């Protein structure tokens, strides 16, 4: 059985680069029960602040690198690196909230704070993984730190998340009324991208054309240098598997795996 290029690219043009979709394993073709979107759209009226006036922005005449940068102070500094990439200390584990510089600010578009917004830059593919339907991986090294892709979906009301049959595509956009993006029905490359217990890539809030705090987007960066080939797969969090253990158990394959079938042998066990 040989793997067959399905899709040259999944995106339809819209993103950056091709994301091409391959098939090594089995016989499914691409993917074809959702809507590519690379941006997250709307299916009922949100009322995001778009008021241009209520954005908080830097007066910054350089390329926003010092730290007199407003907008670097919102994120307490700018996270960012000369190449794009976070900080080295950038806290992986409680990531601040990133404000983005945007089009209040004086700056230009080519400015140190613009990495989200710029979209994407890393060379991935989707794939179909040996036991876990698709996948996303990397065709290139990827050092620690660097922007892969955005979640994008559907904005919904944590009510409308209440009532969605399928939920096996929602990220929370936890808060103190709250909100989620289901990618479920409309959504990006991110949609294809599995649990892993031992997790490459970590979500980050970002803040870029709006500041409305209720509608974060969220931006996925690696953890750690990831290697050419290797799976992308961020932690779905104990809520997911608390759902979802019962109907199917994990196959990240790492000798951390919190939620196999054998895991959660040893601790039913355990209890006893
Ligand atoms: C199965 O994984 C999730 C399920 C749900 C969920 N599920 C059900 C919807 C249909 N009803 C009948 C029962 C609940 N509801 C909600 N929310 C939003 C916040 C809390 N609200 C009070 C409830 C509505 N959030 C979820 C988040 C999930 O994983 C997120 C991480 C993994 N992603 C990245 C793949
Ligand atoms: N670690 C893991 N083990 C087993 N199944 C997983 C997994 N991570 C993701 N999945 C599967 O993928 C769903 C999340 S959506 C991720 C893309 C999915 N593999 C697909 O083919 O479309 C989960 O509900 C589960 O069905
Ligand atoms: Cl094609
Ligand atoms: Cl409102
Ligand atoms: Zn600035
Ligand atoms: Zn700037
Ligand atoms: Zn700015
Ligand atoms: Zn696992």
């Amino acid at each position: 059985r040989t793997e067959k290029i399905i899709c040259r690219d999944v995106a339809r043009g819209y993103e950056n680069v091709p994301i091409p979709c391959v098939n090594g394993v089995d016989g499914e073709p691409c993917p074809e029960d959702y809507k590519y979107i690379s941006e997250n759209c709307e299916t009922s009226t949100m009322n995001i602040d778009r008021n241009i006036t209520h954005l908080q922005h830097c007066t910054c005449v350089d390329d926003c690198s010092s730290s007199n940068c407003l907008c670097g102070q919102l994120s307490i500094r700018c996270w960012y690196d000369k190449d794009g990439r976070l900080l080295q200390e950038f806290n992986k584990i409680e990531p601040p909230l990133i404000f983005e510089c945007n089009q209040a600010c004086s700056c230009w578009r080519n400015c140190k704070n613009r990495v989200v917004q710029s979209g994407i830059k890393v060379r991935l593919q989707l794939y179909r993984t040996a036991k876990m339907g698709w996948g996303v991986r990397a065709l290139q090294t990827i050092p620690q730190g660097t922007f892969i892709c955005e979640y994008v979906g559907e904005l919904i009301s944590d009510a409308e998340a209440d009532v969605r049959e399928d939920d096996s595509y929602l990220f929370d956009l936890d808060n103190k009324e709250v909100y989620c993006i289901d990618a479920r029905y409309y959504g990006n490359i991110s949609r294809f991208i599995n649990h892993l217990c031992d997790p490459n890539i970590i979500p980050v809030r970002v803040f870029m054309l709006h500041q409305d705090l209720r509608f974060p987007r969220i931006a996925f960066f690696s953890s750690r240098d990831i290697r050419t080939g290797e799976e992308l797969g961020f932690d779905y969090g104990d809520r997911f598997w608390d759902i979802k253990s019962k109907y199917f158990t994990c196959q990240c394959g790492s000798e951390k795996c919190k939620h196999s079938a054998e895991a959660i042998a040893l601790e039913q066990s355990r209890l006893a």
